[PDB]
């Protein structure tokens, strides 16, 4: 369509970049998805699924459809009109989680931080010290907030829980985490885990990937919000069966989760999370050197997933992904709605490794000189490639 | 996984054949959505996908989704809870249809027809007589179905809502049907056609086309159904900003649609229509030929996209389905509930030629003898390739 | 998507073949360095695992960016000199294209002549072993299949000959047709040069020469005076030493389709891809002969598994034949070369291929029959194609 | 997926190049019938095509199935009989090896040698030509871009010196590493034959040869004696003629490959994609001059603009380098080759790949001269690139 010369430069936090191998295994032609071969390739799929979310007792779903629609079946399977939740407002994918909660007639308490910090777990401790008859039914709260580069951590939403003997589901939202940050569901009694395809799984948009708690399954018996196509129930009436697909699957997608689980598997889950915790921090060190601020507020939000950047007020955050566009070949992303304007955002997520981040910063640095911010050229370089000097592994498989 | 060797003959009813040039426009990295790329790139898509629906008043809807999502999208943007629906039960999928109306809360009043007729239009006529306050809010009829084989006169149905004044809704399922039978949305009154990627379109899964009259779109005002992902508002807001997408869409099969699309227009959506009545025509000659069954009960309700042929009750349609994957490497649809075990389904749709609808019938032929069944070798075979001989076209690029 | 039509391309010409799904993924990938770790060790498993193939456990391998043709002249150049006598054996297109090579690299061919639809003549090879009782035929070059007529020779019957005359002339075999469609058995027939084409029942696209040599083969080249650098066998050699393996750059796609080629080929079992050639081989004749219509190959002992050459009525022009299979049916049939051109079309039916596919295939000529005017009985190639095959497809085994 | 790492491969050798996405999808298809009317079609258009990226209206162009070192065989057997005077120029590894096949094609070579680094000896030429009353030297065979040194000459300054002299020698350009990436100008500077390689500039694969004949070295044709079948014109003048083109099968991937990466080519146009490499060449040797390191490249009328070799100092193994590139950063780099082998390791930046592919590769240098010891300043490289590739990166067209 609008060709330019060499790679494309992806740095947006999703869709991210596919690897050559996944691209393979998705290059074919339909299949019968009620031949022998498909219900045997989706069982190896549930069953490796459960390991990247660190379960032994849930329950994958493999929804064709996005993250979007994963957030609508784990809250219609779970929870029933009128039901009262907690959620946290703190950037742009956990206030459209909010508003999708209030379109589907929920209760939404609604806990709001500035943009740029954490879930308010101190109100969320005073909500539930209040709550002797438990009518807080779930808590809703995104991992990792994509439109600032927050994480907030999952470990002490469940101290909280626990301390109160409180019961309510814990729902949480690892779009932008499963597979590049740890994520725990057993440990952390999370009890509806879900992710899309086209993050740090690093394959094309369409699958949204769902993981219950024996927990959350009792509550469906509950549930009267209305569901059909998100039915948790009649993918499990297809896992007894032997059959597994109520409605037709994407064929290409299935065979691309087996490569792209094969790929995860051969690097090594830990490995990819150290990954993503060295292109972070190169990130981090680069935002310094340029002079310019992270805008995640203090040490302990801070993501391995995206960077979002604050510029001064004399520069305009969109203009610099304009330009990356238009002259370098470089995908950035945008500040979306209160950090409009304010920010630009580097994603380091999923299959990417130092040099093309490097790459990626080298860029930056020179659109950051053509909208007339005095950047040092090759400060941010040098901060970034010093460190990860010190760092990079080996590569195990051609030592 | 299980392979076999040539190439797997793909005769289910759905998922097709992919032609070659559309697997090639789909073997791609993924790409930024929110890059001026992606909506130029949809802009085109819409526009062209009102001319196989043959509408110029529709707005079109592509959700990354399955034909049952499409279904739930249409039931929820234009209707309400206890809303009164008329709906046909002829086969599996109309069917699945009514328990997803049910479940969403519809009053539905189940019109049914033993399974290989069509719809029951006189019981229709006469409830359209009898409403006098106009309860009844919309009806849901499948075009095509793929269980039985069944198509229904659309035009028949908008008679008799025009003869009665009565202003219900018309949602047609052609999932089975666009692209593959003609379909007039405007001349016949649809107010909400859809169909699935993985059909006629001869796509993966994983787009859901909706395309809804202005009827349609002015019954949002008053649904007070509960939808988010579904929802077509999020949409066209979208559309009015020239983003167009609310949220990620899968980049591969935007431009695999773009390639499907373009090779529908070059061999004229007339001639795909006339190449399927063709291959319809001659299943239906060598079903004969072969002294057996066709599962639609009179010429009226023929269909031209799958053809259900009836076995004799000593044997098993299942066995003949098996044996086909196991043997010859070839899929055929399975009989489903009330037909299971006495029906096998030959699918005919999409991106189909002559010669391998000839090679899918010489090998039944061979399947049904390894069952017991006395078939005269290659009277089937002689019965199709005799009246094609007659009607294949030249191909025009050739001439 | 130049001249499109609509539904698969029926692709039944005798090369280039279909490629398996699998292999074209396989391909579809960057270029990698092949100064690179990974490409030697990806080479190396590729040319122990191609000895498999021509059954040899003596011969070395050459996996040459070239096509048959180049395959040919290597072969010459690496054994021969200039003014060495040959003994060839002129039966089709093919083996005349290399024979003209073989005189135009100045080589002195001695030219044994059959009948097109023959296979080599024999007796005369006999009397000319026993008349060189000085030993100055240097080489046999005999091919295998001949891809025009649809004839096989029995190379063992080449070596039973000169073993029986006690002549120590090498054995050259063109192979293109024939290697893993066919049986061939490199040590066992004593071949010192057997050569085959990435596109034929490999299954890949054109582009791989693959040559391999025996022990005499690779002595002969001390003494060989031809003049050759790209096709020098003793590069390659050295650079098999070295470890690195390529003297040039070779196709890093080619490779990587090699090797999901040849586990695809292990999978089903060499055995077993024999036995489907025969099986589609014989469906074809016997459908020819339903229709009434006549075999070019004059003999059972020469009938070809890899491509059935159908002679037509005077009345009918075969390249109508091909013409019309192409404009109305979208399928891609064999013309007639050279002699035969419009006495005859050609039905490929080797590489990755299953019967349903010819079947298809075998209906739509009946077809195409019919168009030109000649009084087929519909179904009747069919019928007997699908009765014997009916009686002899196997299970697939990765299905139970 | 062999020895896999994280992210995509950072491919930075001087060939195979990195293969535009487009190319890779059109190249992702079955086999096709060569005999079938589609690809005649197809090959009209790109033999017209080529002719644009040669600069040539004269010259009839020839796709072989082949390498470039196919192609340089094919360009001696064609135009030189056995016995002819060549005067070829060595000055690095290419320049040698065709050289070696000169020479082991029984041709008289007068070797000119320059020291590596060094371009050809013009002056030696001069002498020799003045020298040569009886018009004994049939041939000059000269490298445009000796990709071993990162040396390109001047082919002008040849032609000038030829028609000085008034000799008529044919003129015999490689432009494997130049052809598409910098100019080359076949008419104007009266080449005779210029060959390239796919896996080069054209960013395709490894499997054509693209030779391209002047008329004068098509009438030079008539009078070769040199022996030649597979790489043979004639073959192919003749089926030019019958208008099927083809003598022998192609492979299909590669015409639909080479139409789509001509397109591609048309598109950014060949002007832009010449200024795109000289921006490259220059961001690269001023991160060498940053680094304190050497170009090989002895004077700035050499420079090359498709290959970088850098001069490392002597307690530095330039072998190391590439292999830490590969074993820890997924980067490929070029080896120092025979005489320069550990001396230096060269950074390629040709085809298609813009210029933050290039900072990334840079970079990727810069943290390996730290591991193996050598004092960098992390950045200073990167810093004087990307300053100025600021000041001279075009605004992508497609986006206005
Ligand atoms: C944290 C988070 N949640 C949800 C979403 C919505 O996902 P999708 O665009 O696939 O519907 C996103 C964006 O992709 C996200 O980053
Ligand atoms: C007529 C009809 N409607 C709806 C569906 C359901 O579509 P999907 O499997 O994509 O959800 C099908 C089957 O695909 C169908 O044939
Ligand atoms: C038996 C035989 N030998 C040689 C050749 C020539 O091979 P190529 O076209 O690959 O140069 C062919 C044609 O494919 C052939 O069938
Ligand atoms: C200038 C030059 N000439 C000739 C060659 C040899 O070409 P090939 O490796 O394709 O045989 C090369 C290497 O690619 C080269 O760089
Ligand atoms: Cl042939
Ligand atoms: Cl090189």
């Amino acid at each position: 369509y609008m060709y330019g010369p060499g790679r494309h430069h992806l740095f947006v936090p999703g869709p991210v970049n596919i690897p050559e191998p996944v691209i393979r295994a998705m290059n074919r032609n339909n299949e019968d998805y009620r031949s022998p071969a498909i219900p045997a390739l989706t069982k190896t799929l549930l069953e490796d699924v459960k390991k990247i979310f660190k379960t032994t007792s849930g329950t994958p779903f493999l929804f064709p459809t996005t993250g979007t629609g994963a957030w609508e079946s784990a809250l219609t399977n779970t929870l029933s009109p009128g039901d009262r939740i907690v959620s946290f407002l703190i950037g742009q994918f956990s206030l459209l989680w909010i508003d999708q909660q209030k379109r589907l007639n929920f209760n939404v308490d609604v806990v709001e931080s500035d943009w740029g910090q954490g879930a308010n777990l101190q109100v969320l401790a005073s909500k539930l010290s209040q709550d002797e008859n438990h009518t807080i039914k779930a808590i809703c709260i995104v991992h990792n907030e994509t439109a600032t580069g927050v994480t907030n951590d999952i470990s002490a939403v469940r101290t909280l829980l626990d301390h109160y003997k409180h019961p309510a589901l814990l729902l949480v939202d690892g779009v932008s985490s499963i597979c590049a940050l740890d994520f725990r569901m057993d440990e952390w009694g999370v009890d509806v885990a879900l992710t899309g395809s086209q993050k740090a799984l690093s394959l094309p948009t369409g699958l949204g990937i769902v993981c219950a708690s024996p927990k959350a399954l009792e509550a469906t018996k509950t549930s009267k919000s209305l569901k059909v196509f998100f039915d948790w129930n009649d993918y499990l009436k297809f896992y007894k069966l032997g059959t597994y697909w109520p409605y037709t699957p994407s064929i290409q997608l299935l065979y691309g989760l087996r490569a792209a689980l094969d790929l995860i598997f051969e690097e090594g889950l830990e490995n990819i999370i150290a990954r993503h915790a060295r292109l972070g921090k190169a990130t981090r060190l680069a935002v310094e050197a340029w002079g310019l601020k992270n805008c995640t507020q203090k040490e302990e939000w801070i993501s391995n997933t995206v960077t979002a950047v604050m510029v001064p007020p004399h520069i305009d955050g969109s203009e610099i992904v304009r330009r990356a566009w238009q002259r370098y070949n470089l995908s950035l992303g945008l500040g979306l709605n209160k950090v409009a304007g304010k920010v630009f955002r580097i994603g380091h997520l999923g299959n990417v490794n130092e040099l093309q981040l490097l790459g990626c910063l080298a860029g930056v640095e020179m659109i950051l000189k053509d909208v007339g911010y005095p950047v040092v050229m090759g400060s941010g370089v040098a901060a970034a490639s010093t460190y990860l000097q010190h760092h990079i592994p080996l590569i195990p498989s051609r030592i």
